[PDB]
């Protein structure tokens, strides 16, 4: 793999920080005017993280269609993702409205509600079957149906009901619970296993709306997740690990949302994930059970 070669070259010459800065320098810059309107200040978690106007998700409501979320639409890979910030105490109804209107099947969460002693996200889904949530502002009902807790992630089945029409949908919630507080996993196996668990659920598929992916800001781990998935998909579509330029893929993604992949560690890790996941893609179907062997169940 030309990327495994580039990988070793970048490591040998210790130039990940400089490579990453090259990415920052070249990335698209597009206006974020709607995000910056005074009426929307309380709809944003970080003042430095905003959806571009051209790719933002619009709520289908009359009074204020703003949510901090971007449609990342990858043409060649034929895959779409919504990246959004972790919902705020006042935007949880907006978040579920978006899930409803965009017809999403999966929600992928890559952070813990509390990290480094601070609240990175609101508790936007019910933790107990018998305590459903009602979002009055967007008229939606949300019910925990079942959980399945594994060592490094949790899968939840939720039922989202439009209280207006009374239609209901099954949403799958994929919660990666063990992203380290300060660095990156440094072994991709559990990340890959988690990714493939998401893929197997059908959440990433064309017959559904785009999967919603979020961390705290929706660019760091979120970017890593989408970048790896798209690179693997592309390698798959031409069975050719060589034509896939990950840096070009990132950057293509940065046309749709700023700041995707927050540091050189996450960049390096992205290569690792893609390189390792390429073993599966290329015919070695048994590498998936090896990733699961080094994972599944332990806190």
């Amino acid at each position: 793999m030309e990327m495994e070669k580039e990988f070793e070259q970048i490591d040998k010459s210790g130039s990940w920080a400089a490579i990453y800065q090259d990415i920052r320098h070249e990335a698209s810059d597009f206006p974020c005017r709607v995000a910056k309107l005074p009426k929307n200040k309380n709809r944003n978690r970080y003042r430095d993280v905003s959806p571009f106007d051209h790719s933002r998700i619009k709520l289908h409501q009359e009074d204020n269609d703003y949510i901090n979320a971007s449609l990342i639409k990858m043409e060649e890979a034929q895959r779409s993702y919504i990246l959004t910030q972790g919902p705020l105490p006042n935007t949880c109804g907006h978040f579920w409205e978006m899930v409803w209107e965009q017809k999403s099947r999966g929600v992928v969460m890559l952070n813990r509600v509390m990290e480094k002693g601070s609240l990175k996200c609101a508790q936007y889904w019910p933790q107990k079957e018998e305590k459903e949530m009602i979002f009055e502002d967007t008229n939606l009902k949300l019910t925990l149906i079942s959980e399945d807790i594994k060592s490094y992630y949790t899968v939840r089945q939720l039922e989202l009901e439009n209280l207006t029409t009374q239609e209901t949908r099954e949403i799958l919630h994929f919660h990666y619970t063990t992203w380290p507080d300060f660095g990156v996993p440094e072994s991709p196996a559990s990340f890959l296993n988690f990714l493939f668990k998401v893929r197997e659920s059908g959440s990433l598929s064309p017959e559904h709306g785009p999967v919603v992916v979020h961390c705290s800001a929706g660019i760091g781990r979120s970017g890593t997740f989408c970048l790896a998935d798209t690179c693997l998909l592309l390698m798959d579509k031409r069975k050719d690990p060589s034509s896939v330029d990950i840096k070009k893929v990132l950057l293509e993604m940065r046309k749709f949302r700023m700041g995707l992949i927050q540091k050189a560690d996450q960049l390096r890790f992205s290569y690792l994930a893609v390189i390792e996941g390429a073993k599966f893609i290329m015919g070695d179907s048994s590498v998936q059970d090896q990733w699961k062997e080094l994972s599944h169940e332990d806190l």
